């Protein structure tokens, strides 16, 4: 069996020479070489079994990624396990290999507005793929965003991803939420389970404004601070926007803060693009049902240049106890298998 800082990486004899990328959820991502198809490829190994929630988002990504196809979604190319549930204990996904990440990009490079412009058309394209199979990824972010050297984009990480509901979408305030900070959107806080394409979208708008300054726009340390750094920036919601807001305690909350103005998009990124900063006034919009859609979006004037909805596929049909799991993720995984 391979070997990689100490723990067992045990992909061979098809995958050979690894190499340490970093950490996914459950486990280490390697690079190797390929023997069967001569280029090297990315393994993210998954030891989920003695857990009902990684057991749940081990086999909610698998079963989302086998049934997607499009460029912009990272596929599975091969899944590695033991050949029966006994002997079972871990899985490795095998996937195209992809040089960097936004996460890591942002970190280190300024974006010209040229690839700032290209990177939020592909994840735009590949979001209304997702979208229109009735799935909402829920946890993007620029670490979920792979880039290879050419700056092609592939979107991963669907273990949080969910079927559109937007009827059970309503809560009550301050309702414990799983997803990345940063990235929620702020009725995540006040009244939404999270269970609309708007959630997407505003996760997008910020990925936008991160790929203009290199900094996050709303870095909140906990919970309700997340909704200052917002409120901080977009001002105070209007009176409309706050009487879609039934809920009393979310709704008496907003009340009880001093007014703020909005900060103009223009003074935040000086160096902007005017119709960049248009489509991200549009996807930072409060109020979730005003906020744009992914179609919408794509069609806005920012992307002119790549805009074709005949290039812009969408999914062929809408997506549909721990022991019990473990036998879903292997039967899930079988076509995998010699034999
Ligand atoms: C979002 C995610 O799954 N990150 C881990 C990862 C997957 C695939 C891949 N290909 N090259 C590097 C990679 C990292």
């Amino acid at each position: 069996p391979e070997m990689v800082r100490g723990q067992v990486f045990d992909v061979g004899p098809r995958y050979t020479n690894l190499s340490y990328i970093g950490e996914g959820a459950y486990g280490m991502v390697c690079s190797a070489y390929d023997n069967v198809n001569k280029v090297r490829v990315a393994i993210k190994k998954i030891s989920p079994f003695e857990h009902q929630t990684y057991c749940q988002r081990t086999l909610r990504e698998i079963k989302i990624l086998l049934r997607f196809r499009h460029e912009n979604i990272i596929g599975i190319n091969d899944i590695i396990r033991a050949p029966t549930i006994e002997q079972m204990k871990d899985v490795y996904i095998v996937q195209d290999l992809m040089e960097t990440d936004l996460y890591k990009l942002l970190k280190t490079q300024h974006l010209s507005n040229d690839h700032i412009c290209y990177f939020l058309y592909q994840i735009l394209r590949g979001l209304k793929y997702i979208h229109s199979a009735n799935v909402l990824h829920r946890d993007l972010k620029p670490s979920n965003l792979l880039l290879n050297t050419t700056c092609d984009l592939k979107i991963c990480d669907f273990g949080l991803a969910r079927v559109a509901d937007p009827d059970h979408d309503h809560t009550g305030f301050l309702t414990e939420y799983v997803a990345t900070r940063w990235y929620r959107a702020p009725e995540i806080m006040l009244n939404s389970k999270g269970y609309t394409k708007s959630i997407d979208i505003w996760s997008v708008g910020c990925i936008l404004a991160e790929m203009l300054s290199n900094r996050p726009i709303f870095p909140g340390k906990h919970y309700l601070d997340q909704l200052n750094h917002i409120l901080g920036i977009l001002g105070s919601p209007s009176q409309e926007d706050l009487n879609c807001i039934i809920n009393l305690k979310a709704r008496n909350y907003l009340l009880s803060l001093p007014h703020k103005n909005k900060v103009p998009w223009n003074r935040l990124f000086p160096n902007a693009d005017s119709k960049a900063l248009d489509l991200l006034d549009k996807m930072l919009t409060f109020n979730p049902h005003k906020r744009i859609e992914v179609e919408q979006a794509l069609a806005h004037p920012y992307l002119e240049q790549y805009y074709d909805p005949s290039d812009e596929p969408i999914a062929e049909a809408p997506f549909k106890p721990k022991e019990k799991l473990k036998e879903l993720i292997f039967e899930e995984t079988a076509r995998f298998q010699p034999g």
